[PDB]
C-alpha cells in the first residue's frame, strides 16, 4: 500500500472482483484469437497484409497524439462543483448565481505556460486556473491565472511575447536574450514581472495558490442594470510557495509533482477548496478611476473596492482517463451565459476569438461534442450542422434555416446583450505609456518587505545576468524608474555575476 | 399532399403537436437574444468581435464540408435487417448465420463510381451496394457491386483505372481518350465493359438491381473446415433498367432520382427485399477449376456451382440525417467476423488496407466512434487509446498494455484464423494474360441475344466514337478477339460516326 | 481534328519530341521495377506488406480528395493580367493603379453557388467572379458576383440562406419548400431574386457576363482623402444568356459547358476581355443618399454616379493542373493593400473573417504557401512561424518577436488604415425593413419590358409552384408589394399549375 | 563572449550589415502600419473585426503546434554528408556506394524514446539515430538506435510496450508497475534491458554514442546476388557516458543538454565523425546460424561476422530553423533504393508500414513535399496526384494513369526486387521462447566486468524497487535464469530498499 496514485492499476483490478476478463476485440468489435504474434508465411516468412488485427491496432497507435496547447501545455485536471453561499443577484441575473445553496458541476485544469508537454511542474512561471461551469443557460468558462495582472495590455503583442518565452527558432533552446529583449522594451510588463520573480512565482502545488479572472468583466441584473467586476478565488488551503532550491530539485526529482499532489489529495478525502469573491465597480467610479479600468496591467485596490463573498469552489473528483477528460478539455472565454458579459478590455476582446478558433484546430470543428466539453446541463438547439466527426444525430431532420415556418428553435429576446454607448475614431490607439511604474512602486514597497525585496532582486538578477550587457542596461533603467533601490540593488547583483 | 420526401419539413412540424419551439442557443448552449442581426457600433457602424453568436455560427458553417469518398461519391442510404431463412452452419460458424430466424440489424448504401458529389444518379456506371452487419462478434461489412466481376484483377492498377474514368488533369473534363486508352491496353476489362455497356448498365433505381460480393471469400465451419464462396443477393423487386433515352432525360430532370426513388418506397411501406445466396466451392474443385478461382474477371457458372439460399435482406427505414447516417457511414471489407475470412484474391487483398486507411483521412482516426459505424451490438475492449476527437471514455483507466496481470481484456483462442499452406517465390507475378475472352465470348453469345447484342455494340460505339482513331483500332482488335461479329459490328457503327 | 481541350494528352505527348519517358519512381524518389503487378507468395498466394511500391501509391490515392468549397463549389479558372488605362490616382494610392500602362498578373475563378462539385454549369444561379491581383504591396483579392446586389444585407442570415438553397437534411434532395419559405420571410431578397429569375439568370458561358464587387468599398489617395466606391467589370464579348430550354439540355449534354467553353477560347487565342470601371461617391453624398449606401440590396444609379474607366481585364492563359492552380486557389476579401479599405457594409464586414477562416480548414493553416496563393510579387516578412506543412524556410533563424533590437522586419507608418469617426450604441440594429420594393419596382418597370416581364414571372412561377400553397401566398403578397401586376401575373400562372 | 548557441540572434543581426530592416507585412504580403496596437472604436472602445492584421497573425499563431512523434519526440538534428571510403560494390549495387570518394548529402536526428516534447535529454532511455541519404536513386532512410538489439522481436507488441513506457492512463504519471509488469512478462526483453541499465544507458551527448541499423537487411549486387547484413556506425569521438549523478543534475540544469552540445560542436568546426561498417552473412551461414538471423533480440558475433569498413559519416552543418528542418523531417525505413532491401525480420516488416502511415497523420499526405523530406537529388515522376497542401505543379497536365500511349513515365525493369522462395503455413507463429538468456548470459559475463556488473544490478534495483513485490519476484526469476548471480545480486539490493 503506497500512495493512491501508484496503486491505480492495483485498485482497478480490485474493482473486478469475480468478473472474468473482457474479450479482446479489434476496433470493429471482432474478437482476436492471438494479439501477441503477427501473421507470416512460415515461422521466418514475411508479414502479409492479411493481418488486419495488426494494422488496426498499429494504425490507431500511429494516431494517438494531437497538437498540444500552443500555451499552457503542461497541466492537471480535476472535477467538483460550485456552491452559492451569498446572494449577489442584485448584481447579475446569471442562473449560476440563482439562489443560495445552488450547486453547479464544474471542471478545472491547472497548468504552466511556456513549458512543453514533457516539461516540469515546479518552475517559475504563471499558473493556469480554468473553470468550466455546466449551467442551465449553457457552459460558462472562467479562464484565469494565479496572478491578477499580466505582462502586456494589448493582444497584438501576445503571439510575440509568448514566442520570446519559448525556444529560439534556430537553436531550439531557451534564450535569455529574447526573454529580456522584449521585456526591456515593454516596461509595462514590470508589474507582472515583479510578481513573477517574487515568492508567489513558484506555488507549492495547485492547491496552495489563488485564482483571479484577471480581466474586467461586466455583470447585468434582471433589470438590465450593469456593473463591472473582477473574479477572485482564494485557496482555503493557504498560500504556499516552494523555495528556488526545492523547486529546482523537485523540478527533476518529480516533474509531475503538481499532478501527483493534486490527485493524491483528492483520492484521500482531502478535497481542495477555494472561496469565490467579486470586486464591484459601478460605471461612475469606472470614470473617476485614476487609470484605465480595463488595463490588464493594473489592479483594483481592495480598500476602494472590497471583495464580496459569493460562493465556494470544491474539487472532489479526479479524472478517469487523462487524455479524454483533461488533455481534451477546452475552455472558451466567450462562453458566457446571460448575466455575464465582456468589457472593452483589449486583451479580453482578443481572447474572445483566439480560443474557439484554436480549439477547432487542436481538437476539431465539433470539439464541443467531446463529453467534457459538451454542455450536458443545457439543451443545444440551433441551425448548425455537419462538420468532421459529427456525433449525436446532427440534430436529426429539423429545419436548418432561420427563420422558418416549421417550429424550429427560436431566439429568446431576454437573452439580449447589454447595450453601451461609445464614440470616437476607429484606429490603433497606442497604449504603450499608460503608466507602467506607479502601481509597481507601491508593490515593491508596501506590498513586500525587506526579505522579499531582497529575494526578488536576487531572483531577477540570477536570470537577467545571462543576457547581453546592452540588454541588461535597458532592463535596469526600467527598474530604476520603478524605484531607485529596485534598480541599483539589481545592478549590484549583476556586477557580481558579470564579473566572474 | 405530395410525395413523403417533399413533405419532410411538413411532417416534422406535424410531429410537434402542442410542443413549443426549443430555445435557440449557441454552440456552448448559451441562449440567443437575436440571431437575425449582427452587432455593430451605430446602425451603420462596423462589426465587432464581441458578437460571438455570429462567429460561433459562422465558424462552424465554414467547416461543414468534408472530403467526399474518392470513389462512389454520389450515393443513398437506408436501414433494415438481415434474416436467416436456411441453415448453412455446416459451412460457416459466423454468429450471423447462427440459427434460422435470427435477425441482425443492417445498414446499406447504394452508389455510382466516377461521378462526383453533385453528379447525376441515372448514368451508365457500376452501382455500389454495401451492407453493414451489426453482429455480436463485431461488425461485418459486405461491400459489393451490382456486377459479379470487374475490369482489372490487380489492385496496383485501380488508382490508374479510376483516374482514367474521372476528369482530365489539365482541362478537368471527362476524356474519352483516357477512358479507352487504358481499356484498350487492358483486354481483361473486356468482360466487365461488355457488362457495363449492356442493358444492365443503367438500372432503374437501386431496388431493381442485384448485388454481389464479387470477390471469392473463404468460409470456416465450427470444425476448422474451410471452403470458398461468393455472395449474391437478388432483388425481390425484379431486374429493371432505364433506356438510354430515359436515363439521359432523368439525368437532368431529377439527378437524385435514385435517392428520391428509394426514400419514397420505404416511406410508403414499400420495403425493398433481397434474397441472399452463396456459391460454394471446395478446396478440391478449387484446383480443377479451368481458371483462377480468385480471378476477379471470372465468374462461377451456376451449373457447376448453384446458388444456395441463406436468408433475406430487408430495408424498412430511411435515415434521419443524411450527413450523419449516410455521408459518414464507412464500410471496411476487413471487417470480417469469425467464420468468414479473405482469400488469395489480389483485388481483395489490396482492399483489406485501402478502406480503413482512406477512412482515417476522410472521417478521422476514430471514425469507428461515429454512431453509424460504432459496433454497438458488440463490446469493444482492446488496448487502443487516444486519437483526435476521442469519444466515449477512452476505455477509462484500464491497463493499456498486453500482456498484463491486472485483468484487462484477453485474446480468445477460438477466434484464431484458418491456416493454409503456401509455397513459391515472392515476386510480381504477371496476370495480364489470364485469358480475357473465353468467358466474355460465352457472354456475348449465350447470355445475350439478337437485340441485346445490337444495343450493346451500339452503346459502346456511341461512346468509343469520340476517342482518337488509333485508340479505336486497338479497342476493335480486342473486341474481334472476343467474337468476329462483336468487333465488325462495332467497326461498322464507328465508320458511320467517324465518316 | 478536335477542340484543343479534347486533344490535351495528345499535345502533351507532342511536346515530348525525342525525349525519352521519365523513369517511374515511388514517392521518395526510388525507381519502380514493375507497377503493374502486386507482390505475393507464389502466383496464387496472399499479398505482403513488403510491397511498399503498392502501398505508397495506394495510400496517397486514398488521400486525393479534400473538402469542397462550402459554397461556389463548381467552378473554372484562368490566368491573365490587369492593365491600367486611365489615371485615377487622385482617388486611390494603390500600387496597382500607380501609372497608366502598368500591368499586374492576375488569377480568376468563375463558379455557381449551391451546386456541388459534380453539378452542372448551365444552371440558374448567381455566378462567381473572383480576381487575384499579385501586386507589389501584397495580393489583392476582388471576390465578386455577376450581379451588383444580393438576397440579404446581413451576414448572420447567410448560413441559413445557403442551407435553404441546398439539400434537405433528411432527404438530401433540393427542397422548394425551404428555398421559398426563407425568401418569403425575407422580402429584402426580392431585388436579387427578380434579377436571378430574369434572363441574366443563366449566362451563356463565363465570358458573356459582367462582374461587380457588389459591396461598397473605400478608397484612399496619397493625401489620406477617402471616398466610397463600387467595382464593375463589363465583358468585352457582350452579355449573352442561354434560354430555359437550351440551358436544360446542356445541363446534361455537357455539365462542364462553362469549363470547356472558357478553356477552348483561351486555347484558340480568343482571350476574353473585361473593362474595369468604378462608381465614386464622396462622404457628402453618402449622407444625402436616399438609402443606406452600404446596403448590399441596393444599387448606385449610373445617372447620379457614372462609371469611370480604370483599366482592362485580360485572360490569356489556361491552368496546367486544375487541382493545383484552380481547386486550390483561395481568395480573401480581406486581402486589400494600401489605397483600398473596407466599409461599414455588414455583409462585407462579416466576409472579412469567413474566407480566411474557412481556407484554413479546407486547405490548411499555411494555405498561403500554395504557389497560386503565395504573393510572389511581394516580400513576406513578419513574425509568424511554424504550422503544419510549413514550406519554404519558416523565415530561417530570424527574431520571431516584435519589437526587438536585432534588425527584424519593422512596421511601415505609411501603411496605416484610414480613420473614421463613429458613435452610438453597440447592439444588433434591425435592418429587416430598409425598403425592399422601391428599387425593385424601378427594375421590374423601367429596366425590363413586356417580354422580360412575362418571361420573368414565368420563370418564377415555374419554380415557386412546386412549393406549398401557404408558402405560395406569402411570396405573392411580397411580389404584389413590388407591383400589382408583378404579383397577379405570377398568381395567374400559379393557379394553372396548381390546377 | 559566449557560446555560439547563445549568440544566435546576435550573429544574425551581424549578418545584416548596412541592409535596412525588411518591411513587416501580413500573410498576403500587405504591409503593416502598426502591429503594436489593436483597432478599437475610441481609446477604450471594443475591438472590431476590421483588424485583419490582428486576426491574420493571431489565427496563424493558433495553428503553430502539430502532433508530436508518438515516440522519439525529444530530439536534435544536423546535416552533413556520407563519403564512401571502401569498395563493397561486390555486395550491393546501390548508387550510394557507387565508387570511392562519392559524397552524398545526409540528414540526421537524434532522440530519446518515451520522453515527451518538453522532456530532458540526459535520461536513461535508448537513443534515436536516423540518417537520410539524398541519393540519385531516391532517398534512403536508415533509421537506427544506439543499441544493436531491442526489447521485443514482434511488432504486434510494440504499441503495448511503448504504452507501458509512458504515463498511466488515469494518473498521467510514469508507472514503474506498468514498466516492469510487461518486462517481467516478456523475458525476451532481458538482453536489451541489461544494455539499457548498463553504463551505455545514458550517453554523454549524441556525438559519443554508436549507431546501428539494428535489423537484418538484405543486400543485392549488380548480378542479382543477395547477402544479408547489419549496419554499424561507430563514433570517431569515442564512447562516453554520463554518471547517474551527473545525468540527474544535467537532467534539470540543462534539459536540452544534447541539443546545445551538438549545435556548439558544429558551430565551432568540431564536426562529429562516425565510421560506417557492415556485417555480412551469406544465405548459407544464415541457416547454420544457431539462432534466428532475423531475431531483433540477438546480435551477430564480430568473431564469426567481422565489421567491414564502408565509409565515413560527417555532420558539418546546423539547422537554420528547427521546426522546418528538424521537427518536420520524416524518416521512412521503407525508403530503400535498388541494392538495399528488407528481410523476414518481423519487427522490420511492421515498420515498413508504421512510419509512412504515421507521417501522413503527423505532417500530412504530401509530407514528402516539405523540403527536408523532398528527394531533391532525384526526379519524382509517377502517377500520384492531388492531396491536401499540394505544392509544386502536381506534375502539371501529364497522363495520370498507367499504362498509356502518351509518353508518361515508365517502370524500369532493372529496379525489380530480389525474389526469395518461402514455404509453409500462413499463421501466427509464436516466438515468445526463442531463447531469451543465452546471449544475455554471455553479455553479463564476458562483456562486462566486476564494476559494470555491480553498477548494472544497482541501476536496475534502484528502479525495479518501486514496483509491487509480486512483480519484483517475477523479474528476479527471469534474471536468475540469465545467471544465478545476476538475480541474487538484485534480490539483495531489493531487500534493502524493500526494508
Ligand atoms: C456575407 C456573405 C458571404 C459569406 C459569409 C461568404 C462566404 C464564402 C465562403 C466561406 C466561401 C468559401 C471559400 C473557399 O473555401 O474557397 C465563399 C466563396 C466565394 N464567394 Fe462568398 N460569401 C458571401 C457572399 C458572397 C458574395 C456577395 C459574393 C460576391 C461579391 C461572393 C462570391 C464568392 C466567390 C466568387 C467565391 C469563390 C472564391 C474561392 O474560390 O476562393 N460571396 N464565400
Amino acid at each position: 500500500s503506497r500512495d493512491p496514485a501508484s496503486d491505480q492499476m492495483q485498485h482497478w483490478k480490485e474493482q473486478r472482483a469475480a468478473q472474468k476478463a473482457d474479450v479482446l476485440t479489434t476496433g470493429a468489435g471482432n474478437p482476436v484469437g492471438d494479439k501477441l504474434n503477427v501473421i507470416t508465411v512460415g515461422p521466418r516468412g514475411p508479414l502479409l497484409v492479411q493481418d488486419v488485427v495488426f494494422t488496426d491496432e498499429m494504425a490507431h497507435f500511429d494516431r494517438e497524439r494531437i497538437p498540444e496547447r500552443v500555451v499552457h501545455a503542461k497541466g492537471a485536471g480535476a472535477f467538483g462543483y460550485f456552491e452559492v453561499t451569498h446572494d449577489i443577484t442584485k448584481y447579475s441575473k446569471a442562473k449560476v448565481f440563482e439562489h443560495i445553496g445552488k450547486k453547479t458541476p464544474i471542471a478545472v485544469r491547472f497548468s504552466t505556460v511556456a513549458g512543453e508537454s514533457g516539461s516540469a511542474d515546479t518552475v517559475r512561471d504563471p499558473r493556469g486556473f480554468a473553470v468550466k461551469f455546466y449551467t442551465e443557460d449553457g457552459n460558462w468558462d472562467l479562464v484565469g491565472n494565479n496572478t491578477p495582472i499580466f505582462f502586456i495590455r494589448d493582444p497584438i503583442l501576445f503571439p510575440s511575447f509568448i514566442h520570446s518565452q519559448k525556444r529560439n527558432p534556430q537553436t531550439h533552446l531557451k534564450d535569455p536574450d529574447m526573454v529580456w529583449d522584449f521585456w526591456s522594451l515593454r516596461p509595462e510588463s514590470l508589474h507582472q514581472v515583479s510578481f513573477l520573480f517574487s515568492d508567489r512565482g513558484i506555488p507549492d502545488g495547485h492547491r496552495h495558490m489563488n485564482g483571479y479572472g484577471s480581466h474586467t468583466f461586466k455583470l447585468v441584473n434582471a433589470n438590465g442594470e450593469a456593473v463591472y467586476c473582477k473574479f477572485h478565488y482564494k485557496t482555503d488551503q493557504g498560500i504556499k510557495n516552494l523555495s528556488v532550491e526545492d523547486a529546482a530539485r523537485l523540478s527533476q526529482e518529480d516533474p509531475d509533482y503538481g499532478i501527483r499532489d493534486l490527485f493524491n489529495a483528492i483520492a484521500t478525502g482531502k478535497y481542495p477548496s477555494w472561496t469565490f469573491y467579486i470586486q464591484v465597480m459601478t460605471f461612475n467610479q469606472a470614470e473617476t478611476f485614476p487609470f484605465n479600468p480595463f488595463d490588464l496591467t493594473k489592479v483594483w485596490p481592495h480598500k476602494d473596492y472590497p471583495l464580496i463573498p459569493v460562493g465556494k469552489l470544491v474539487l472532489n473528483r479526479n479524472p478517469v482517463n487523462y487524455f479524454a477528460e483533461v488533455e481534451q478539455i477546452a475552455f472558451d472565454p466567450s462562453n458566457m451565459p446571460p448575466g455575464i458579459e465582456a468589457s472593452p478590455d483589449k486583451m479580453l476582446q482578443g481572447r474572445l476569438f483566439a480560443y474557439p478558433d484554436t480549439h477547432r484546430h487542436r481538437l476539431g470543428p465539433n470539439y464541443l461534442h467531446i463529453p467534457v466539453n459538451c454542455p450536458y446541463r443545457a439543451r443545444v438547439a440551433n441551425y448548425q450542422r455537419d462538420g468532421p466527426m459529427c456525433m449525436q444525430d446532427n440534430q436529426g431532420g429539423a429545419p436548418n434555416y432561420y427563420p422558418n415556418s416549421f417550429g424550429a428553435p427560436e431566439q429568446q429576446p431576454s437573452a439580449l446583450e447589454h447595450s453601451i454607448q461609445y464614440s470616437g475614431e476607429v484606429r490603433r490607439f497606442n497604449t504603450a505609456n499608460d503608466d507602467n511604474v506607479t502601481q509597481v512602486r507601491a508593490f515593491y514597497v508596501n506590498v513586500l518587505n525587506e526579505e522579499q525585496r531582497k529575494r526578488l532582486c536576487e531572483n531577477i538578477a540570477g536570470h537577467l545576468k545571462d543576457a547581453q550587457i546592452f540588454i541588461q542596461k535597458k532592463a535596469v533603467k526600467n527598474f530604476t524608474e520603478v524605484h531607485p533601490d529596485y534598480g541599483s540593488h539589481i545592478q549590484a547583483l549583476l556586477d557580481k555575476y558579470n564579473a566572474e
